């Protein structure tokens, strides 16, 4: 018997190579698009806002001393932080596999821009980390919660809390799973609130566009008027340059690929942003 | 070692200035826009309003004596009150910051019109205060309430009470939060009474425009024929004047900015204005 | 003073509009109506005597009554305050026209009072009321009783208070019957116009074929006149305002009108 | 005192005369138009219809005797009856009131046609009365009544019973009283199946036009293909003749007015007509 | 008195003759038109269908025994039957009434077509009776019945069972009464399933045309792809012959009329036809 | 009696032959068409996917050493399997029935392609059986099931679990039996979710096309982005060959018919497919 | 043409064309000084007189005669609205109502009735204004002109060198409108003035309350004006104590 088994004549048939590398899931990047985009050539930014307006205007009696009003200001600052990462690779692998070069590039760029979004949303603000939308955002007012509200009502409430500062909301950001359970709400009869089984509902509720992103922690939601509340400032766009003289590199026949970027997130009106937690 | 911190050469980098200033929530002005506007030039305005119409009109026999019916109106007097406030600023600041004054002006005019709207609505009527719509307003008829009424039913009821004087209601005044908890009403089966999760409903109720102003207290509501029943009289339009010779300003390099305005509120048909409290 | 008067676009659906409007120029009016038609038309046996039918008539009359009222104010206030001059005038018109309906709908018929609708109107059928009916459900019943005269109903008269709570009826589900809060309900019921009048007592309702069952005859339109020299007036330097009007309500078909009580 | 009553100058003013007369509620004639209007010139009519069709068609075994079928017929008869009435009035009245002549005519016609319709529907059949639809019609099948049926359901059932004769229905006949209580039907929620206090529903039910007439008894109802199940034969149209020489009318200065008519109702297919009672 | 009674001058007026004979209800034939109309010339027919397809195709290991699959067939038969009936009439009557001849013919055809349709649907399939649709039809699946199913749900289920043969359904056969009680179905709320009382619903259900025939027994329903699941073969078209010399007809002065037909019903796919009982 | 009986002269009549063999229900192939198609000419296949991407891109402090990220890769293989079956027929039947082979050919292909589809779905993976979608597919998340969910909700949940791979779904595989009970769902009122009895709902759910196939086990469902999750590689198309000398076929006077095919199923993204079970 | 000074002449006379007015008041001053602002309605005054057309048509000379007899009859009533004007309904803002009371602390034990008047003239200066005239009751003014001492000599002065109506060099208006035992003094010339909206005109009407049927004719002298008070301090009213 002459089979294709390993311990036989199966050594003459070479498996067909399928051209192309299989990348994982590429998350549809958002947030950075929700915010305004500007450019700078400095290392930091300074803007001014009205801090405290002491309005004492009132009715005045004839021949009497009038009320003295006062106004306070502040110098708000936004430092430029640097985000990046490098990869050390063997010169062999890079030469034996040509396509690899341009592959790593298109990967680090994504990997970078991913943490970029990850910062803008949940920035620790701890020294180097950017002050993300959530660390800034004004907490949701629990007092708005009425008896017997659905998770949908809560968002509706949040949207209003933005108006409580005379500002129109831009969009709604929630974890994909939450948005799911929400779109699948039913009434005391059984009908679907957003859309019968016929077709899935559009990513829109209460007149505002919904943005489901895995970048948003589960059970957490952020509503606000991003289009006119915060702005991203680019000092240096995401660039990728390679060098094989970096330290040991030349003597070890190595190759170092770098992918850096410089940002700065500014939060003009923090009152126009709201963060909260759903009730489990 | 050559960083950007204080210790090192960070002094060379000057943060980028953000052209412009950040004004807080600019509330949308209303109320006075609902009322009739007129110009005057007197210290006050003696007027009269129909108090009691004793209608005795009836079928008269031939060669008989006709019925005598009289109209008894009280002589009320709308005094011209003055609203204003001033700001004592440093002259150094005013010269160093060019467009600063231009800002303060458009800022005081706002603070003025804001406390103005606050009067026209909740005018105490005592002393220097005006006789606000809610003071003049005829109390709500509690007997109109029936078993199992919604907050929406109540407003509908009020609209009718406005007809008791025979005058089409101009609009509905409510606290933004109350209006909210109303738009989000559901039927005993679940379905949304106004717009459903698909889209937010417009600010209209029972064909009448709804006015949600933070000026209106929580739990309080007002319905009536504003565009007909009451009129505002502008003695002196809102204006701003500056003087550095005021008091000891010239001697201290100070600048006194004054923002004043003279008003006068009249109430021709008080029977056409309803006020009430949401029992919860 | 602002030129011209502020004409309201608030047609409260004048109760008069619901009726035929004709003009006269005499003391009163005389129409003829068929009283009793003794219909004996039946099947006839051959070579036998036939049924004798008979018809009865009547000369029904409708007198012209006068309605008015007057006021007396100081002239130093009238000729001195022109825009107020026309104000009192326009108010007396409203005051008069308001009592006008008061008669047309609830006329005593005795003495000088006109023979109002409710007086003539055929009583409502207490039997039409079924177990568990809404208030608007009853009005529907009335519309039918009007058909007992072979006449299409024309309008519905109700007290604003009652009518109000009518438009706010709800089903066991929760939704409104006449219109979702999004827009105000127009004064219509079962295709018939509705007239909210304070003149109509609460708990009372009137339905019928007004379009052609009763007619209003105007002898004299509502006019306003003044007298500089009436009795005292000249001395007291005053003025007497007068708002008069001459009407006449005729009732052609009494069976075409219904009056009832909202037993609830 | 110069009044306007009897004891004064009231005889001078003549009341205004209203043109013509006020005819009572002219009922709308319908039944006559629901049937086939044929013309005759005889004393009676003879039509032949198949009675019993003993159909014994079956499957026959080979070389076996076949089934014998039989047919039966009958000669049905429709007599011509006469309807009329007269009214003798004073010669004076006629000459003094010209408008009267033409009036009396129009009244005697409506009066006759009224009793005409009253025959076609509920014709006794005995004596000289016609055999009205109701006395001919096949009784409603009580078996068709299911637990929890509305009056509207029953009518729907009747419409089917007509089909049990292989004939399509034409219309529905009901007493306005009963028809009324039908249009006002509500579901378990409270909504009107026809109206919904916005507009009165049209006279159409189950695709078939509804005919409400006082001619129909209270509680009684008729359904069928009238325009094909029966036919009206006119020997003499409704004519009005006047005689001044009738008996002693010449000597009493009188004048007699006659209004006669000759009819004949034929019932071709009685199976295509149904009558019943609303037990409740 | 010269009246028109029998015992008087009434013997002079001849009743008007109504041209034509009144035929009873004419049932609309359907069953026959639902199938394929092919014609033969023999006393029987033979079609072949795949009986059991034992498909054992599976995944086979390298250098291993592959699976064996077997197929089975069968010869299905279809005998032709004869339907007919005769009428023995008087030779005299036939001459005195000419139109009778043509009438009897048209009445014998219908009389035959009835028991024809009656066979095609409920053919006993015994000795001489054809193998009717209901005898062949695969019994309904009693498992498809779920908790709280309307009578309408059942037919919906039946339609699916037809698909279990990978064949589309053609129509639905129901007894007029059952179809009736179905169109009048209501929901737990009280509303009408098919159509509001404003208009009678069309004869369609689940997209498939409905066929109400009195031939279909009460409480019995049939669904399938009749358009190509079975077909009728005409050996001899229905014809009418007459004999004067038949038996003692020449002596008794009679006339015998015959109306016969030769049909053959074939059932190709029984899996595409379903019969069931409305349990209630 | 000279009839058509068997024992009589009924031997001269030959039953009419109906051409064409009656094939059973042809199951519409689907699973095959869902997956992307391509072909090879090798014994096996090899694709590479990104295994573990260690993303450490964090905020870096000034003058401090940055983070090190790593990327791991893996070589995934896909073996080629063979599917076939043979039929041992008789030479007698073959020569006496010409169109038989032509039939068996167009019959074994379907029989084989039936198992092909049966493999692609429920591929065991063990031994020579292919690693079908159901085996590879990431198990359904029991956690997503909430209290008060219908079978329709579960599928909706699954569609989301697919999104956890950043890939959108493209189809829903269900057993026709189950898909039926789903389309016939009702609410508390009683109304149908997908469509009133007036018409049958199209094969769509939540905007995604539904694929009902008997190849899918009862109570099992599969959802994912098949058009970009897996690919079918054909080594050899379905071919049919016959042998007269196979084994003792020459002596036994037999004929063997073979039908084979070579497949290869690759599963690039297993996370984009889901298998579940209904607990009820 | 009655040769007598009128209260109307005492005040400044101007014209106007409005419903009412806006004027500024000069406030107090008592043991510094101040200012304010007030209003002035234009009210009408007149008195009807009806006779007969049989007399009026038979005498053209009598026509103009009555016109003059009423012009005078009006002034006497006009004088009442100016002086004791109630200032309520259709009455003008009167002087006696707005006038500052007399200072009793200015009376010396042993003086005359006229001395009191002189004291009042002084209070006029205590408002930074010059006096204008005196308004008295005819009967009162009469007793004043006829005064003598304990011996017999004339207090005021003999008829010898007598003239018209003056006192301390000021115009005197003896009006019946002034109460019996009351007086008024002020700087009318520059203090409070009257604005004439419509002069005294006369019209007639045959058709009236009755007239047309009684053949009577009604005559009327209508005149509407406005009275403003700039300095209420410049005027003093006092009770003649006796």
């Amino acid at each position: 018997s002459l089979g294709s088994d390993a311990d036989s004549a199966g050594s003459l048939i070479q498996p067909m190579q399928i051209p192309g590398i299989i990348m994982p899931g590429l998350r549809r990047l958002t947030i950075r698009d929700l915010l305004a985009q500007g450019r700078t050539s400095s290392n930091a930014l300074e803007y001014v806002r009205e801090e405290v307006f002491t309005n004492n205007a009132d009715v005045v009696a004839e021949k009497a001393l009038k009320p003295e009003s006062d106004i306070t200001f502040s110098k708000q600052t936004a430092n430029v932080k640097t985000i990046a990462h490098w990869v050390q690779a063997s010169r062999q692998v890079m030469d034996d596999a040509p396509m690899l070069q341009s592959y790593i590039n298109n990967r680090l760029m994504y990997g970078l821009a991913l943490k970029e979004e990850g910062q803008l949303l949940n920035g620790d603000g701890t020294g180097d980390n950017l002050e993300g939308l959530n660390k800034v955002a004004t907490a949701y007012d629990t007092s708005l919660n009425a008896t017997g509200d659905t998770r949908a009502d809560i968002i509706a409430h949040a949207i209003y809390q933005v108006t409580e500062s005379e500002f129109s909301a831009s969009g709604i950001v929630l974890n994909p799973r939450d948005w799911h359970n929400i779109a699948l709400l039913k009434d005391n009869e059984g009908r679907y609130i957003f859309g019968g089984p016929q077709a899935f509902t559009s990513n829109i509720m209460w007149g505002l566009p919904v943005v489901p992103t895995k970048a948003q922690a589960a059970g957490t939601f952020t509503v606000g008027g991003f289009d006119m509340a915060s702005q991203v400032w680019d000092r240096m766009d995401a660039t990728v340059e390679v060098s094989r003289e970096d330290r040991d590199n030349f003597v070890k026949n190595m190759l170092t690929i770098l992918c850096e970027e410089r940002l700065a997130l500014a939060h003009y009106r923090p009152t126009a942003i709201i963060k909260g937690t759903f009730s489990s």
